[PDB]
């Protein structure tokens, strides 16, 4: 296949190790790039949060509305959007938001709580038929990405499934599938990623991570036009504690996904 071979070129020329899983929901075909590898989740791992939270409010139907503290010790090291409300509150949409369209760190911390703990969170992954998912840790220290660890991993492929399900299948009531979507599409962090390899006519629904190791993910729905949707995963890590982040080669594995 030559775009696993473009891929493999990519990866030697970047140093580091990356993971790409793309679903084309035309025929249900699969590219997988290292798709059962593990890779450190880092932000990517918000949207199994925001979609647990939502799966309760199916039964607990106002629970989006409930108001929760932001108090001066739950702030973390990345809080853009609880900062603006620290001693007052948000709501659990507020805080989903927050998480999934800026990567707010103590949002996510919140949506954990209201879960129970980081095994709420796995329990909803397996609860859809992802057997693969681990959240472990909470917000900062789910971020250390270090080579060989299991905590706060995921494959590919199996977060291309999920993602896929979330979005375009059926895991979650049809309100809250959409309001998913709606989160997704209104991502802010995503300019340099998945988005930047992509024709700027195709609509993309995304969330990044970034960790240690110079660990740069994204995952994506993108609905081109004229053309059934795809979900594309693009996980990379590197060697070296203190590198770098390279969005540049989650654009550009994109952009080879997409010459496909």
């Amino acid at each position: 296949s030559a775009v696993q071979q473009k891929l493999a070129a990519l990866e030697k020329s970047s140093g580091g190790r990356l993971g790409v899983a793309l679903i084309d929901t035309a025929d249900n075909t699969q590219v997988l790039y290292r798709g059962d590898e593990r890779f450190p989740m880092c932000s990517t791992s918000k949207v199994m949060a925001a979609a647990a939270v939502l799966k309760q409010s199916e039964t607990q139907k106002q629970l989006l509305n409930q108001p929760v503290e932001i108090k001066p010790a739950d702030l973390v090291n990345y809080n853009p959007i609880a900062e603006k409300h620290v001693n007052g509150t948000m709501t659990l949409a507020e805080l989903s938001a927050a998480a999934l369209q800026y990567s707010d760190n103590t949002a996510m911390n919140k949506l954990i709580a209201q879960l129970g703990g980081p095994g709420g969170v796995t329990a909803f992954a397996r609860a859809i038929g992802d057997e693969t998912f681990r959240l472990d840790r909470t917000e900062p220290t789910l971020n250390t990405a270090i080579p060989g660890d299991p905590r706060d991993t995921t494959t590919p492929r199996a977060m291309a499934q999920t993602l896929r399900q979330l979005t375009l299948g059926h895991a979650l009531g049809e309100t809250q599938r959409a309001q998913l979507v709606t989160w997704l599409k209104g991502n802010t962090t995503g300019a340099a990623s998945i988005r930047a390899g992509l024709p700027t006519s195709w609509t993309v629904g995304d969330k990044t991570g970034s960790g240690d190791y110079g660990t740069t993910n994204d995952i994506a729905v993108i609905w081109p036009q004229g053309r059934a949707p795809l979900v594309l995963v693009t996980y990379f890590t590197q060697p070296q504690q203190n590198a770098e982040s390279r969005r540049d080669v989650l654009a550009s594995a994109a952009r080879i996904i997409a010459e496909g």
